[PDB]
DNA sequence: GGGTTTCCACTTATTCAGGCTTTTAG
DNA sequence: CCTAAAAGCCTGAATAAGTGGAAACC
C-alpha cells in the first residue's frame, strides 16, 4: 500500500531500527564461520501495516512473526542491501545509530568482495562487529585473539528537517492527556503533554529539541544503571501553536498518527474552554480511555 | 553437488512510551 | 481562590538486538 516518505522512513528508522551482523560457528564453511548482514525492524503486531509499508517502499526485506506479539521486518539478502545503503546515504541517520550504520557499510564492502570466505576477512568482519551494538560475545572475543577496539567516533548530528522528525516522533513519541486529579469543582485537570524519550547517549540531540521546537524542558530519570531522557512540553499554547502544526503538516504513521488525532480532537476542547464542564471533561475522558494503551 | 545464502521460528535485554500523582506558577 | 504549568515517579513491555535450525541455491 502506502509508500514511505524517504526522510520519514529515516526518522523512524533513527527510532526503531538496527543493524545486524551474524559471525556464526560453521563446520560445513571454509574458515569455520558463515555470516549474515543487514538491518531489520521490530514492532508490535498492530503495526505490521508501517512494516508493509517500508517494504513496498524500498521493495526489500521478509516479513514474519517474532513471537505472538510482535513482528519484524528482516533484510538480509546481500543484494537487497545495496538499497539500504543508498537509501541512508542519501537520507541519513543522525543518531548513535548512524554510528551501527557505517559499520553495516564497512562490512559490505568485506562481503561484496567475497573476503568474508577467507580468513583475512572474516578476521575483519569481528573487528567490525566488535563495535556493532553490543559488540563480540565472549566466545566469539576468545575465538579471535587479537587486541580488538571496542569504540567508536561519537555521532553529534542535527535534525536535518520535519520529515525527520515526524518518522522519529512515529517511533518514540507520546501524546498523552494527564487527567490531574484534584478535589476541585470538576476536580481533573486535563492537560494535553507531548513527549519523546531517548537514551542519554543521544542527549545533544534531545536537547536540541528545545531550540528546534521553540518549547519543552529535558527530565533525567534512570532505573539501576540505565539512563535515559525525556523531552517533555506540556504548555498548552506551545502545544496548540507550535507541536500540533508541525505534525499536522508532517505527517505520522503507524497507530500512533490516531492517537496524535484524537489528542488534537481534546486540544479543540480545550481551546475552546469547553474541558472546564462536566459534558467536554467526559468527552474527554472516553477520547483518553480509547487511546495509547486503551487503544 | 557443497559450501554458502536466505529464510523462518523463536529468544533475551533494555530502552522506551506511558499512566499516574504532587507541587508550583500566575 | 482557580486554573495552568511544571515537576516527577517508575513500571513493564514494545522495542532493539540477537540466536537455532534448516531449506534453498549458485
Ligand atoms: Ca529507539
Ligand atoms: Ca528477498
Ligand atoms: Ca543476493
Ligand atoms: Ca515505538
Ligand atoms: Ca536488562
Ligand atoms: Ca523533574
Amino acid at each position: 500500500r502506502e509508500s514511505i516518505n524517504p526522510w520519514i522512513l529515516t526518522g523512524f528508522a533513527d527510532a526503531e531500527g538496527s543493524f545486524l551482523l551474524r559471525i556464526r560457528n560453521n563446520n560445513k564453511s571454509s574458515v569455520g564461520y558463515s555470516t549474515e548482514l543487514g538491518f531489520q525492524i521490530t514492532l508490535h503486531n498492530k503495526d505490521k501495516s508501517i512494516l508493509e509499508n517500508i517494504q513496498s517502499t524500498w521493495k526489500v526485506g521478509v516479513i514474519a512473526n517474532s513471537g505472538d506479539n510482535a513482528v519484524s521486518l528482516k533484510v538480509t539478502r546481500f543484494e537487497d542491501l545495496k538499497v539500504i545503503i543508498d537509501h541512508f546515504e542519501k537520507y541519513p541517520l543522525i543518531t548513535q545509530k548512524l554510528g551501527d550504520y557505517k559499520l553495516f557499510k564497512q562490512a559490505f564492502s568485506v562481503m561484496e568482495n567475497k573476503e568474508h570466505l577467507k580468513e583475512n576477512g572474516i578476521k575483519e568482519l569481528v573487528r567490525i562487529k566488535a563495535k556493532l551494538n553490543w559488540g563480540l560475545t565472549d566466545e566469539l572475543k576468545k575465538a579471535f585473539p587479537e587486541n580488538i577496539s571496542k569504540e567508536r567516533s561519537l555521532i553529534n548530528k542535527n535534525i536535518p528537517n520535519f520529515k525527520w522528525l515526524a518518522g522519529f516522533t512515529s517511533g518514540e513519541g507520546n501524546f498523552g492527556v494527564n487527567l490531574i486529579k484534584s478535589k476541585s469543582k470538576l476536580g481533573v485537570q486535563v492537560q494535553l503533554v507531548f513527549r519523546i524519550t531517548q537514551h542519554i547517549k543521544d542527549k545533544n540531540l534531545m536537547n536540541s529539541l528545545i531550540t528546534y521546537l521553540g518549547c519543552g524542558y529535558i527530565r533525567e530519570y534512570n532505573k539501576s544503571e540505565f539512563s535515559w531522557l525525556a523531552f517533555v512540553v506540556t504548555k498548552f499554547s506551545d502545544i496548540n501553536d507550535k507541536i500540533i502544526p508541525v505534525f499536522q503538516e508532517n505527517t505520522l504513521i503507524g497507530v500512533k498518527l490516531e492517537d496524535f488525532e484524537d489528542w488534537c480532537k481534546v486540544a479543540k476542547l480545550i481551546e475552546e474552554k469547553k474541558h472546564l464542564t462536566e459534558s467536554g471533561l467526559d468527552e474527554i475522558k472516553k477520547i483518553k480511555l480509547n487511546m495509547n494503551k486503551g487503544r
